């Protein structure tokens, strides 16, 4: 929308333009330009900027990259005081201009191209269910003499005892209590509803909202699926709207996977299906109404799971969630019934809506990278006709070791997930989607994060070992 | 009102739709959907959702159920910020679609069907008097090192001594003092009146309101009776309006049966009568203007009392109320005079208003389940011509052991009430209204709640036993 | 000393007898008996007691074991108010009476027997350097809403800024500053000297004491070596004296491996050598004055390292220490020079003192188990002539990846060390020293400890991931 955008500036008396793009870890970045700085060439050649002080784009020598505006992504920021227009950008290589090896958005697009290229399908569909928490106060820190973390929300079950300024009104969700109680137990209708209204104003399509299992404000807003790349965009918008609406209500939102222990962690399940000329390639006559195609996808996903983990579970914390008992599946199996399975097959009337849901991904995942990895492992399962085996229609979390069931499982730690992506990197490099250093850079970043957690004493260690 | 609802969306520029239904324990649940998500098929096939993380619907394998909107139940939420429409839903079995075994609302409907089926009558009438308290502050908790509870209201008699920011204005209801003093002793006219206005706006019909016996804000709002199922609906609305209006006035409401000790507990008396073609089957020429029919109903209720208790007194706390001296009857007898009797026969001019009042039910009861149990025990008393014996026209609470009167009485504890429902489950399974696992599931839930109270040391035990 | 002990009761007007023994994790346990309860048979048949409520001896059915006093171990407790005599006991199987499979002390003795049995040598020598810290205040905890740890000592470098009641006297050890400054920088001469005096009074032989590298009171007391089993005894006494003298000085001691981060962790290096008829089998004409024998020992130790880790590094915290830069070697190599090597060969004048020092063990290790594992891996290296390869005389911590040196290294985590001991369990079962369930029980215990740390969110995760 080069043209569309120009009209849109006059239509909203736009004063600024916010250029946004996404870094390797997944954090959305931005830069502001006065509306007058937006002209003809701005669209065809973008603007100059130094990526050097960005995570893993480093190159305090060569990485002077280009921000390439995407006329289609334009939309007003609903939080900023002065009328500003947001425009998602792509990171292009200077001069060459075809797309940075490390730009996650470019990588996602590359993967979408390769899909049409292998002729397997013409569009990928993603529908993620990104969960989160809403707190009132969050404090933490680490120093040589100690470390800590403190969470607090009005909904926190621990506050049943707490004294309040104007009295304790006591209607709080108990542990795992947070599912669907009517207000006042659910302090957040009005909040979620805003996030919804806003998200829609920003282009997303809201299917629904509701409180979620855990005490202390766990909530979820369900949004309608979309083409893989546009969806990862929407995810960033989602998080923004969430983070900010929360902020504006004097709350603080977090998409971290396992903030509290002992309370059903926040996760981002991934619904997928492939299409070709308006037809859903995932419907057929095999298990649950699935096509042959889908099962190969499943086989791929299951094969490359640990590697995919590194993208869809990029945090040490991610692994604190992936445990039995909290609606977090670790078992690399599929089923329409059994919910101990990380891949669940939604049962549904028509064939138009047949698909798969890969439940192990969490919020912290870089949408673009995570989605691509899912897609590429799916394609590899198809090309190589990888059979997913038989569906799990047995028992839930720890009924299994009756024959000590050791069926495939997601990565146990982050080091694992990483090292796996190191080795099993082949399916990602296909179609030149992922490049080696793009992948080696990511591994490096996460490796240093993992170091911190692995090296800093944990409070519990004192509980367990001080009196040793 | 499939049609009606659509018009109602445009009429109120409705932005959202709140789907509400009721869980096993009785807690109303909800989920929000954008108004645009409401279409043609939404009404005929409902929406999909996982019940797994709900009390006793568990089935982390098969329980992927359907929310079936009931076009008639539609009404605006008066508390939500963005214009939203509420719609009560039924929980249907996927595919089969005729009604979940454990959906309390389905069970209530089943029981109403069975009434017309036995041809005994064509409609059941329920008129409950649900009492409650309004506090300013409520705190409590239990940990290994102790436990506690602290209540506080501006009306609390204990505050006669308390120092206040702008001075203590001292007009408080004494113990059992809270009946009908004119303000300012009664700090709640304006509050109750709101609850009334609102309740009416939400479809209920208010007959009256007044403060109630106990100090510390006990209050009651009397609402007009209705067909058994529609009434249990109204109860949920009632509680909502109460809970929320209270909240909005900086108060906190509780429908728990016995919050404080030493002060006439909150209860939900149940007025009932059966009808057939506009005629009141409960009027006749026997005791107090009653029909033969009514007395068989009474006999049934009295026979199945302990089992009914499990539904109409689902809490350990419920049994802290059922004691002499606080207008809580334990004696399983009937009378128009003596108010020591749990069933009281309201005396009234015409025959059009003849009925019975079963006083032992409390607030905590799942309306649907509780009502059904009452109805089914009534029907069983009729089919089997169970005679209620002679009316109690003697003395009140402890004049009786003169011949150590041991006439039938309501369950002494919860374990009892439960175990009773276990055994005497037959009259409930009639007409396939209650199913075994529906009943076995309920018992299980309550059994774990009872465990907690039974296993956690009580403060009083220290008072009584520490120096042992 | 059945006889000796009796005289010793009259000699000190002993009032009580403290029976002590050691649990699986390594924690010394005790039970008190009046001196009069000590008689003739007490020595030959011990006393009865239930082990059931002890870590991994569980058996709430069969584990009613015997405490078998060891007349030799008798010595007065210097801290107890009433004159009491301590007596180390062995845990024997009831009736059979030859020694519990899980009694770590029995296991240590078994291993010493097997040494003389293989005729390889007649006595094993252990000289451990167990380091520790002395704080003034230690607080920590974990709950659903958070977790934390707080360390504090008068020596803590962080206190340079801290305000004190009678003024801040500011002579504190900086980070890694804590090595040998003269008081007042070293607030602990008098303290260590007491621990020394006491330790000696309790039978140990003190070679020396000194402050140690880390700020916040890290200290060490060097004690003279002894026969493997008697030494692990002395370790327990050591820790006791330390823990208690500290306590009595208003301090609090901890032998946990890595309390603080950023400051040279506390470790327990293990000097070893074998003997036969007063001759030191570890001296020869090979590297550094070593015998052939020693190098096979080294080879064994290096081969079984990861398994040995599970015994000599039983804590998740243990692995927070095993990192470059803090005098904690991870490299499974030997050298007399290079101190990047986990096995260091002390250079020394005579042959009488030739030996090896395995530096990776830490304090938290169960002396008995840890020592045995070291010994058994040493013996296996000898029987199977396992060559230790060439000594490391190269560069320190990260000069190596020049050819990305991947020489053998100690376990990276605890799960690893455990799983390793699972598999490589063979050399331990030799001579029936370690039994399968003895080993399977240990693994189980530690597995649940590891679970806690692995499952509880770490403060740093918030620092790193909250704003994700
Ligand atoms: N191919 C597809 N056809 C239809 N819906 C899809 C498809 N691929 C993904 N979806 C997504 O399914 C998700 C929504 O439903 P949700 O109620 O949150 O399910 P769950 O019960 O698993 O949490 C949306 O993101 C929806 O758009
Ligand atoms: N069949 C019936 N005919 C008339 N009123 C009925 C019938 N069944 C139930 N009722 C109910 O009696 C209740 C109201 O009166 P209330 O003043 O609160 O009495 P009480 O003095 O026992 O607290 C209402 O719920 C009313 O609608
Ligand atoms: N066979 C042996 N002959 C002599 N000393 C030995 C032998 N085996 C172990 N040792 C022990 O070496 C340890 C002491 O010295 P230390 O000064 O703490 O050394 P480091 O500089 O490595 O910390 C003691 O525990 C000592 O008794
Ligand atoms: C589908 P659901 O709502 O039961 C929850 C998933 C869980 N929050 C997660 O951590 O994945
Ligand atoms: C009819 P009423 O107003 O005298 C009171 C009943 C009593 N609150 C309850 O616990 O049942
Ligand atoms: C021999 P040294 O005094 O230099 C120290 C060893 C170190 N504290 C550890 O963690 O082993
Ligand atoms: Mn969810
Ligand atoms: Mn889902
Ligand atoms: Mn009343
Ligand atoms: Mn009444
Ligand atoms: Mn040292
Ligand atoms: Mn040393």
């Amino acid at each position: 929308s080069a043209e569309h955008v120009l009209t849109m500036l006059n239509e909203h008396e736009v004063k600024f333009v916010d250029l946004r793009f996404t870094d390797t870890k997944g954090k959305e970045q931005h830069v502001t330009i006065p509306a007058h700085q937006v002209n003809a060439e701005f669209f065809e050649e973008g603007k100059m900027f130094d990526g050097s002080s960005i995570g893993g784009w480093k190159g305090i020598n060569e990485s002077d990259m280009v921000l390439m505006p995407d006329a289609s992504t334009a939309v007003i920021d609903p939080f900023f005081a002065d009328s500003t227009l947001i425009i998602r950008c792509d990171i292009l290589e200077p001069g060459t201009l075809q797309g940075y090896d490390r730009d996650p958005r470019s990588i996602a697009k590359r993967a979408e191209d390769y899909l049409r290229a292998t002729g397997i399908a013409d569009t990928v569909l993603f529908g993620p269910e990104p969960e989160f928490f809403l707190f009132d106060d969050i404090r933490f820190g680490a120093s040589i003499s100690g470390s800590h973390v403190a969470i607090d929300d009005i909904e926190g079950a621990w506050n049943s005892s707490t004294k309040y300024e104007g009295g304790n009104k006591g209607h709080r969700p108990g542990v795992k209590g947070g599912y669907f109680p009517v207000p006042p137990v659910d302090s957040a209708q009005d909040i979620r509803s805003e996030m919804c209204l806003v998200m829609e104003q920003m282009g997303l399509v809201v299917e629904a909202h509701h409180h979620e299992v855990a005490t202390a404000g766990q909530n979820e807003v369900a949004t309608r699926f979309n083409t893989m790349t546009k969806k990862a965009d929407e995810i960033q918008i989602y998080k923004y709207v969430v983070h900010n609406v929360a902020h504006r209500f004097g709350k603080t939102a977090t998409f971290m996977p396992k903030p509290m222990f002992g309370d059903n962690g926040s996760g981002m399940h991934c619904h997928m299906s492939l299409a070709k000329n308006g037809t859903n390639l995932f419907s057929g006559d095999k298990y649950a109404g699935l096509s042959e195609q889908a099962l190969y996808y499943i086989g791929g996903v299951i094969k490359h799971a640990k590697a995919i983990n590194a993208l869809a579970n990029p945090t040490t914390n991610s692994y604190k969630r992936l445990v039995p008992g909290y609606e977090a599946p670790v078992m690399l199996a599929y089923s329409a019934r059994n919910r101990s399975a990380s891949i669940r097959i939604p049962v549904v009337a028509s064939p138009k809506a047949r698909r798969i849901e890969v439940r192990f991904p969490d919020p912290a995942a870089n949408p673009y990278l995570c989605f691509a990895a899912l897609l590429m492992a799916g394609l590899d399962g198809i090309k190589n006709k990888i059979h997913p085996g038989e569906p799990m229609d047995k028992n839930l979390y720890d009924l299994p070791p009756e024959e000590a069931k050791e069926i495939p499982q997601v990565a146990g730690s982050l080091e694992e997930a990483l090292n796996a992506l190191d080795l099993d990197r082949e399916f990602l490099k296909a179609g030149g989607v992922f490049t080696d250093e793009a992948i080696d850079a990511y591994i490096a970043l996460r490796r240093e994060e993992d170091d911190r957690v692995r090296m800093t004493p944990h409070p519990v260690e004192f509980e367990l070992y001080y009196s040793v």
